[PDB]
DNA sequence: ATTTCGAAAAATGGGAT
DNA sequence: CTAGATCCCATTTTTCGAAAT
DNA sequence: ATTTCGAAAAATGGGAT
DNA sequence: CTAGATCCCATTTTTCGAAAT
């Protein structure tokens, strides 16, 4: 498109290969990102390294925003690379100063902001208000709406584990495998290693 | 400030008194708010009708943005008075208006924006690693340092059911209640009725 | 404002499963 | 194996309109 | 360089507490 | 109660880098 385009040009693109950790969680924030190519997790964890993904972040969405607004922040989250990343980075101090040039990129933000309050809400409701198997259903069909989710003449198809699953909806692997079972002898999805079929 | 002055003088007062709704989850978003005075609380609710407090809102705060970043959004929560409030309203089109002679008023709504991410995940991470007497103790400890609570000889003191506790954490309120009084048999609260003193 | 008084409505628990 | 969700009114507690200060 | 292939690694299946 | 968390291990997928084309 247009505008978003012109944003580019001021910030210098990197590349991360998968596996690698693009923000670390506590550091003092002044880069903002922009992922061109790949995809991010963004997650947290308690005080043993236990993980929960927050969420998944992909081309063309930004990165590392939280602490633009207020100065002093740190990084509220780490944001790891599920696979290669081609990512943009422009300094908070330059993002700003694009802002006054051309405020559409702040809109653009915003919007991706909102749309991260929403998500997150929903992720609140989902942990308050329904068991395992009802967040692993809501989940199973949030993944089919991921980017990098292939087609299936019988619905939708993702490749993820039963250890993922459990980091997402914030369960363990051997329940994941118990009610991914189950949902099977209902025929609601397809599961056979890494490779899930979710029927529309 | 004077960017203040000007956006409100573009919207339109309405005053609520307390437990009133002003936003109805469901319902199409078209309308943006601004707390002038008095103090908020959002939250979802269940199919059975159970409450979750996702957040409190007080004076300065922006209601209702979710919905301006993209057509036909709807509500995502409840919206519902604690004390009388008075609130200032405005159109999604005439404050996209605003933004552009002024889109100082924008980075104010982002800056909310990008602090209610970061509660919201806290508050995922809290729901995921700790359990209902962490949760709790972790919610009178904010909730003593809020603007409403008072002031105690022996430190800080707040007036909530143990009802509301539960639709914060996310727990029965016979858990609460359970737990309450476990904390004061560690000499760390004292509770009679609504009267909880959290001890500084 | 808010202190008082009598409902009327809300909020609590207790411990068994 | 085990934090807790549930069950459930008889009992508190608190809220509220009306009147008084 | 890119594809093939055969161990290591990582991810599981369920019953039991 | 009663979903889940945890254990335990021997088995299935997956992952990946040395080899081969
Ligand atoms: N709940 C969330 N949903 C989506 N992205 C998030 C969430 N929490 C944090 N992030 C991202 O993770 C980043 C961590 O560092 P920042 O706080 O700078 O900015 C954060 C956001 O980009
Ligand atoms: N997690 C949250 N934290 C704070 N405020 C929220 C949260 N979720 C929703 N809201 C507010 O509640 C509003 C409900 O309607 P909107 O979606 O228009 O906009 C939402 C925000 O104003």
């Amino acid at each position: 498109d247009p505008t978003l385009e012109w944003f580019l040009s001021h910030c210098h693109i990197h590349k991360y290969p998968s596996k690698s950790t693009l923000i670390h969680q506590g550091e003092k924030a002044e880069t903002l990102y922009y992922i061109v190519k790949g995809s991010v997790a963004v997650l947290i964890k308690d005080e043993e390294g236990k993980e929960m993904i927050l969420s998944y972040l992909n081309q063309g969405d930004f990165i590392g925003e939280l602490g633009l607004f207020e100065e002093g922040q740190e990084r509220s989250a780490w944001v790891r690379a599920k696979t290669a990343c081609e990512v943009a980075e422009i300094s908070y101090k330059k993002f700003r100063q694009l802002i006054q040039v051309n405020p559409d990129i702040l809109m653009r933000l915003s919007a991706q902001m909102a749309r991260r309050l929403q998500v997150t809400s929903e992720k609140v409701g989902n942990l308050a208000f329904l068991d395992v198997t009802g967040r692993i259903a809501q989940t199973l069909l949030n993944l089919a709406k991921q980017p990098d989710a292939m087609t299936h003449p019988d619905g939708m198809q993702i490749k993820i584990t039963r250890q993922e699953i459990g980091q997402i909806v914030g369960c363990s692997r051997e329940t994941v495998g118990r009610i991914l079972k189950m949902l099977e002898d209902q025929n609601l999805i397809s599961a056979h290693g890494k490779t899930i079929v979710v029927y529309g």
